[PDB]
């Protein structure tokens, strides 16, 4: 049906919409920073790995 | 991979151009002193034996 309160289609669209904000702002962090590694988040074993070398 | 923090080529390159730029002072001031003992380190008993003879 045809509904004004509920907008299903608005919400699905925002939360892709911030889903690919989110991978562009981690994109574009990795690209000013040089390091694919700048937080825990990205790469727990890595991160540690990575610092002791 | 393309990446601009670590460049292990020019590291490689540095790590020739000292060891060239260290045999070229050995051989210059091999040069200059007419010995090729100049100290322990260029032969430890052909210094002894020279020294004796």
């Amino acid at each position: 049906a045809v509904n004004v309160n509920t907008n299903v289609a608005a919400m699905t669209a925002q939360r892709y919409l911030t889903g690919a904000t989110n991978a562009q702002q981690t994109s574009m962090e990795r690209l000013s920073s040089g390091f694919k590694i700048n937080s825990a988040k990205d790469d727990a074993a890595g991160l540690q790995i990575s610092n002791r070398l």
